[PDB]
């Protein structure tokens, strides 16, 4: 895939093109079970050091079970649960009489199995750990007699290893109120995640997509605690379904565009708004304003449509003609001429004002470009760093072509006296209407 | 408890009522000690594999102690320490001569004990781990001779288990500069937290409150590292005291309210401000603007009054009459007609504008409601999802009654030509004064 | 070092002086290697419990290696990688043919060694764990025969201890997409960090600085995963270089300054902007607007110049004469008279308006000061807490001198009718120009 960039000198903005999308649009919920042992404390006259170690690890198991019990009594309403609703609906089904018994029956002979619930949905269940078999077969003959039988040291170690995953899951669920994200390897192993991806009702190319970006899949997944009941600990893992694939995505970068007059206080500034990620989606454009809502791998963007706005496709015309009537291209105005830089995908935008020392250097050649007052841009081809004031930015060394689109900075088309200088989220046409109304008070005079 | 909702069509806002409060107003500090062993490295000609394992775990203990020492030399001033002041004041007392010796004496025979410090306060101390007894009784006869005695394999395992909590506490305190929140099970066990709640000078009903929401108590607690001195590692756990209980709490939801003219650029928008949590508190209302400052369980809100504003009780009249002179009901204005949705507690607000496809569906029936241009609302009774553009929101399936309060959208009472379209944090009466002043420039003409 | 404060009654702002700087200006990258064992699964008829435990831990090692392999295929472009560029450039060199073989040769006999790469830079390499020697010497004679040899129980335990660090590093790198910050003790031990500081090409006083603030150094460091290839797991640790040292730093605190008229809706408010940390840097001032970008220890501020603005040194004149023409001192305006408090370094600013109950108390004396309507200040000398409405703030008990600089609140110099009441990021002179233009519409009438 070819990554390209376009800096528009007229609007002090740059667009990084050539990225492919992966937008989350659905959820695939799955039930994860850990078969537990319903045991009560048993006392046999014991003093052997091995017996002591076993009883110690067994108390750590019983506290973990009671901790999971007090965790499942309190079921969280933290937030709008608008992104976990899919799994919360499964937990409400699991609380029905006979349903934990149902999953207990389907996973009686195999580890994984599809189960048709009574509410309806066809969930895929897994048995990832079997403590009921281990405690009842290897541990009860040790503690459930008049006098304790003596266990071998291999057993002490094997029980600390098996019980460890239960303890770590109780630790995470206790500090996070039953909802964890990302989903850790304790909640779901890479082997278990990959087998769960392979068993999903998705296309073969989409299974390849999730398997090559398992870390992004974990960051976009949730683990919700359901119930501990009748020797079963169940929790739902909610994995992302990417309904939008291989669509064009671009990233808009904006920087303040001011005039460069020599008398401070006589300068006016304009900045394009809505910087961030844009992706073509179902005849429209899905816009992502928060910076942390999109993880990028290679040329592919992984966004959650949960935190997007839906805009008309004409919003891209702000990149080719900011003055085009098909779309009201919004700006913000000020008189705050502070220098800054934006590291883009293939270069750097620099807004230099005042006495600020703006420059672009190569590690071995030194300063190769000095920016003047105004908004400018430099490609990463031959540039390693950019210094603005006392701050040094590193340029991304990604391969791609940059295009410098020359044009008059549009801030020069504005008369300063009638400029609206405190506008946040203003349209180009809105600013023009405030200027036409301010021109009428002068028309009479 | 009955959860109810009221959508006000006139102001594009909804109020979720019936929630009970738990506001944090005080702190209960407590001293947590780990009795350590003042040992220096001891060398005996040793090569036995068991002796090697013991010396390895002992070096991990000595590095943990030196790591805690370099952690306590640097005492943080990170932030205004305005919420840890209560515990920082105890750490300054612990540094006095004889005070670590005092706690060392009170916990000489029992694990928990109340101690009257020299500064004054009556703190409750605990001994959660005893490494001085274990290292000096089970380990020194092994390393403090000419030739090492041979330890049994149970001892190697018991020492890795006991030393583990010390190592994990040093790990958390090293990456977090001595202040951790929430308070982990390593800092304080659920058994230790529950016993600490039971031993607190609080009402019996309030102990029941903290014991049923231990995960929320952990998220609202702090663990502060004090000192390692004279075979004692001490750190203060600061637990929340909820001075406001069972008060009425409601959640205000707001969404943009625009006109629906057919020519873009001729539309004006209004949005109610100060969305969030409101709770009755001491004759006033405690308002919480940040979303993460309130954890909800069932019908109970758990807020920290540290991040609240105090407002007059007349602020609720913005919910019944936005035009009421007893309180200046604030709005923000714009010309940005972008579609969005808000998932409320019992339904969903939808602001639909332009060509956006807004709809509300049931999983098995399909589309059951199409929203028109404007601000509207749908209850969760029969609705599962709401789609706005390319985004799908899930509706909370919580039981409750919704009330649709019909009324003319107030944005229609405004003449567009004289509307103030860039107002952030503006009052209703403030906007009316800008309109009366803009009406005077037209009165003469 | 003497900490001092100055509250300016005229502008409702306070300045905390006497702090020394440590600004991050460079990066020191270092290569961290873990020598691994290229083994494939080996099967010998085995049933001994010790053999089973060893094969279990060996599968956990092989899954960790395959997990690191799928982690290094996906190389992240998450963000602008503008702060990890230095290490990402080293990872691209490590991928060259013969370079992992080069580091494998330089660390063949010693643990640490400086290596001149082919790209150029002179990196310092370390071998922190040696699994190739341990697996090939202690484990292969156990699994690579016709029938398995029987290992001793000390070996089972020693292998779970050595393999543990590899597993924890794979766990962190899997959930964080190869880039972790802060740098944990698993990524780099305190002993390894301190030895790495001692071996750095920095001044001896600067090594003392980083060694006494290792927790701040970890919070300002990055760990980047490079490659697993040819029995080598390599990742770069990027440590901060503090180019600005012992410079003057002050903290600006601002609070709303309103008029105290008795009729609500007739009041105007002004607040100084750009609150935060200021440090002298290279003839200018480095300003830090985000609150979490500066960690404070004692009297020293540790900032990253990556998130700073560079301002002229005349910006300090807003603290002595807000009306001074050398610098355009910016304010924001509103009519939102909401009470609040700011805990400063040596006292507290209180903006009290309306019916709000503002007070300052001592724990044992009770209320010692009642604030009137307006903006006021109290030193921490004799004050423990400050209550504003239903909120109680704790005052920092740091030793220092406070100075109350009396002056007329400048909001009283403004005629309310012509005040600009919706100004964000406005200069003093900008507001005066809007008043001169609004005075001309009245001049004719
Ligand atoms: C300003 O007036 C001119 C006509 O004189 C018109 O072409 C233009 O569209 C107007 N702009 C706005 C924003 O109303
Ligand atoms: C506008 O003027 C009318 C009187 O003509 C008055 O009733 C109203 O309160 C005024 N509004 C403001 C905000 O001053
Ligand atoms: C306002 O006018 C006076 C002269 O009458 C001048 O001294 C002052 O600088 C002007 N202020 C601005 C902001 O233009």
């Amino acid at each position: 895939q070819n990554i390209t960039e376009e800096f528009y000198q007229s609007t002090c903005s740059a667009v990084s093109k050539g990225y492919l999308s992966a937008l989350r649009t659905g959820w695939y919920t799955s039930v994860i079970t850990i078969e537990l042992s319903n045991i009560k404390e048993n006392k046999c006259n014991g003093t052997d050091a091995k017996v002591k170690l076993i009883k110690q690890e067994l108390d750590k198991y019983k506290n973990a079970v009671t901790d999971l019990q007090l965790l499942m009594q309190s079921t969280p309403a933290t937030g709008s649960g608008s992104a976990i609703a899919s799994g919360v609906a499964v937990c409400k089904v699991l609380h029905l009489e006979g349903e934990v018994n149902k999953i207990k029956s389907a996973l009686l002979s195999t580890n994984k199995a599809v189960v048709s619930l009574s509410n309806g949905p066809s969930v895929l269940t897994s048995k990832v750990l079997d403590l009921k078999n281990y405690i009842d077969k290897q541990l009860l003959p040790i503690v459930n007699k008049q006098s304790c039988s003596i266990p071998n040291i291999e057993t002490v170690i094997e029980f600390q290893q098996k019980n460890n995953r239960l303890l770590e899951i109780t630790r995470e669920f206790s500090v996070n109120a039953g909802v964890t994200t990302p989903v850790s390897t304790y909640m779901l192993t890479n082997s278990e995640l990959l087998s769960l991806i392979n068993d999903m009702p998705i296309t073969n190319d989409q299974k390849k997509l999730m398997s090559n970006n398992v870390q992004i899949v974990r960051q976009q997944s949730y683990s919700i605690m359901c119930i501990i009941k009748e020797e079963v600990l169940a929790y739902v893992v909610q994995l992302p379904l990417y309904g939008v694939i291989d669509t064009p995505c671009w990233k808009l970068h904006t920087s303040p565009l001011c005039t460069t007059n020599t008398k401070e206080g006589s300068n006016i500034c304009l900045t394009r708004t809505d910087r961030g990620w844009y992706c073509d989606n179902a005849g429209s454009v899905s816009f992502f304003p928060q910076a942390e809502t999109c993880k990028v791998q290679s040329n592919r963007v992984f966004c959650d449509t949960m935190n997007s706005l839906t805009l008309p496709s004409e919003v891209n015309l702000c990149n080719v003609d900011i003055f085009n009537p098909k779309y009201d291209c919004k700006i913000m105005t000020s008189k705050t001429d502070v220098s800054s830089s934006v590291i883009t995908s293939l270069g750097a935008i620099v807004s230099c004002y005042g006495k600020t020392k703006c420059t672009a250097s190569n590690k071995n050649r030194g300063i190769i470009k000095t920016f003047s007052n105004g908004c400018d841009y430099v490609s990463n081809k031959g540039v390693d760093t950019v210094s603005v004031g006392n701050t040094l930015y590193y340029v991304n060394k990604q391969e791609g072509k940059s295009l410098y689109v020359k044009g008059e900075p549009i801030i020069n088309f504005y008369d300063p006296l009638v400029f609206p200088s405190n506008q946040f989220d203003a349209s180009i046409s809105q600013v023009n209407e405030k200027i036409n109304q301010s021109l009428a008070f002068i028309r009479k005079s």
